[PDB]
C-alpha cells in the first residue's frame, strides 16, 4: 500500500529522481520529456513500454510530436508507491541517452 | 493544406468514412477512445500508428493508460481540421479493427 | 527450466498447438516465417511479440526483411526447446492472427 | 541505379560510416550491434523502423537479445545505393546515443 506525503521514504525516493514534480497532495508525480523530433520521443515510450509492460506498471502519458507528459501514481493503491519511482528512475535514465 | 470549415460539405462527406469519431466544438478537431483488452494490444496497436505517422508526417494527440488510447486530431499549422486528419483517423481505424 | 527431449511425448502434444512450425534438425529448436502485406503490419506484429519477450524474459531469434519475418525458437541456457519456446509461439500465432 | 565497386561516390559515402564492413564484391554494407540489454536493442531497433517507412528504404537485420545484426543495400537495384548510407548513418547516431 500507499507512500504518505512528505513521508520520510518518499521524500528518499524523490530524491533520485529530481526532475520530476509532485502533486498536490503527493498523490502523484508528473514530468514532460521533450526530444528532438516524434522519431526520438518513440524511440523513448518504446524503452519505457518494453519495460511497463514487465513490471507491470503503466504511466499516463500524453504524446504530442516530440512532447511526452507523464504522469505517474499506482493505481490500485490510489497515490504513490515505491513503483511509480523505479518507473520514473527508467524514464529519466531511458531520456537520457537523448541529451 | 487550407483549413476545411465547419459543417462544410467536404468535411462532412470525410466524416462520413470514419463515423466513430466526435468533432469538437466546433468543427476544430476529432476524437475517439480505443480500448484494447490489455497494454500489449494498445502498443501493438499505437506501434503501426507511430509508423504511419511519421511516414505521412501529421501526428496524433494522444493520451494512453494501460489499454486505453484517447486521441484527438487536426493540423496544427492549420489551426484547425484538414485531409491529412481524416487519412490518420481512418487508418487507425483499420489498425484498430484488427484487434476485433 | 529442463532441457524438453527429441519425438518426446511431452513435446509432440505442445507442438500440436502450434502445427505451422517446423521443428530442426532434429528436435533443437523451431522455425516459422510470417508474411504480411508490408512492413507496417509486419512491425505491428513484432512490436507486440517485443513486449511480451521481455516480459517472459525469453526472446526470439528472428530475422526481418521488409514484410516477412522469419523466427527461430529454443532456450539458449538449455540448447535446446523446453516449455518457454512454445509459449511464445503460440503468442506469436495469436499476435499474427490479426492480420488474417 | 546501383554505386560501383571502389567507386569514387561510394568510397565517399563509406567515409561517413567507418565501423560498416563492405560485402565481398560491394554489394551491400554488413554491421553488428551490440547494446546492453534486449531493452535498449529494441529502443534502438524502434527509432530505425520509424525512419525506414518513412524513407521507404528497410533493414536486413537478425536481432538477438541485446544484438542486431544489419546487412543494407538496394534491392530494386540488386547493389549498394545512396538510401543504403543514409541508412547506416541513422543507425548509426541512434546506436550512438547507447553509449
Ligand atoms: C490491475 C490492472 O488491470 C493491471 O494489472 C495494472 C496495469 N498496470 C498498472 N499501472 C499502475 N500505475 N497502477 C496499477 O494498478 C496497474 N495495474
Ligand atoms: C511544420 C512542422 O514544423 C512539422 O513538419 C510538423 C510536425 N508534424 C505535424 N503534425 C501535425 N498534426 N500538424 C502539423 O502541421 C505537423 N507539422
Ligand atoms: C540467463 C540469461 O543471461 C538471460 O536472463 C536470458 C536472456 N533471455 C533469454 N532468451 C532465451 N531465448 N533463452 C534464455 O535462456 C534467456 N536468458
Ligand atoms: C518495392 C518494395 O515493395 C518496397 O517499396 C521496398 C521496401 N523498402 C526497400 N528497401 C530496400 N533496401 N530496397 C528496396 O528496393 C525497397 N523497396
Amino acid at each position: 500500500a500507499r507512500l504518505a506525503a512528505n513521508s520520510a521514504r518518499l521524500l528518499q525516493l524523490h530524491k533520485t529522481v529530481p526532475q520530476w514534480h509532485l502533486t498536490d497532495g503527493h498523490l502523484s508525480i508528473k514530468r514532460k520529456f521533450q526530444f528532438s523530433d516524434f522519431n526520438e520521443a518513440w524511440g523513448f515510450m518504446s524503452r519505457v513500454a518494453l519495460y511497463a509492460d514487465k513490471v507491470d506498471h503503466h504511466p499516463n502519458w500524453y504524446n504530442v510530436y516530440n512532447t511526452v507528459d507523464v504522469e505517474l501514481s499506482t493505481h490500485d493503491a490510489a497515490g504513490l508507491t515505491e513503483k511509480d519511482f523505479a518507473l520514473a528512475k527508467f524514464m529519466d535514465d531511458a531520456a537520457k541517452n537523448f541529451e
